[PDB]
C-alpha cells in the first residue's frame, strides 16, 4: 500500500467523546475539538517505514516507526506510551499503545487506505472510537 500524501480532512466524528473517556475536562475539550476540525496530515512511506506529521493550530506531532518494531509516542491526550504498529491487513495498520507510567483507558489508533482512494483514521479509548476521513489535497 502507498499511504504517502498530504491529506485533507473531509469528515470528523466523535472526537469529543474520545476525549471525555480520556478524562479531558470540558473547557479543554472545547479548544481541542475546534482545532481538530481542520488537521493536516502528511505521511511519507517507504516500505514498512513511516513518517507521519499531524498539524492543528493547537498541536503538531511527528512520529517515525517501522511496522513490527516498538517505538515511543504519546496518547492523544498527551501521555507517553510505548507503541507497536502491525499490519492488521494489507491496507490497514493498527497501533497498540501501553502507558509508560500510570493506568488509563486502553488506547490505540489505526490507518486504512480505502478502495476509493481515501484514508480512514481511527483513534480508540476503551470502547469509544473517533473516526476521521481524508483525501489527498
Ligand atoms: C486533546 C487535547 C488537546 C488537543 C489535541 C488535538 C487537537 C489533537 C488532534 C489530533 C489529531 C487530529 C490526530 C490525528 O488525526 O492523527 C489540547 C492541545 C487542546 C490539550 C488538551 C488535550
Amino acid at each position: 500500500p502507498n499511504f504517502s500524501g498530504n491529506w485533507k480532512i473531509i469528515r470528523s466524528e466523535n472526537f469529543e467523546e474520545l476525549l471525555k473517556v480520556l478524562g479531558v475536562n470540558v473547557m479543554l475539550r472545547k479548544i481541542a475539538v475546534a482545532a481538530a476540525s481542520k488537521p493536516a496530515v502528511e505521511i511519507k512511506q517507504e516500505g514498512d517505514t513511516f513518517y507521519i506529521k499531524v498539524s492543528t493550530t493547537v498541536r503538531t506531532t511527528e512520529i517515525n516507526f517501522k511496522v513490527g518494531e516498538e517505538f515511543e509516542e504519546q496518547t492523544v491526550d498527551g501521555r507517553p506510551c510505548k507503541s507497536l504498529v502491525k499490519w492488521e491487513s494489507e491496507n490497514k495498520m493498527v497501533c497498540e499503545q501501553k502507558l509508560l507510567k500510570g493506568e488509563g483507558p486502553k488506547t490505540s489508533w489505526t490507518l486504512e487506505l480505502t478502495n476509493d482512494g481515501e484514508l480512514i483514521e481511527t483513534m480508540t479509548a476503551d470502547d469509544v472510537v473517533c473516526t476521521k476521513v481524508f483525501v489527498r489535497e
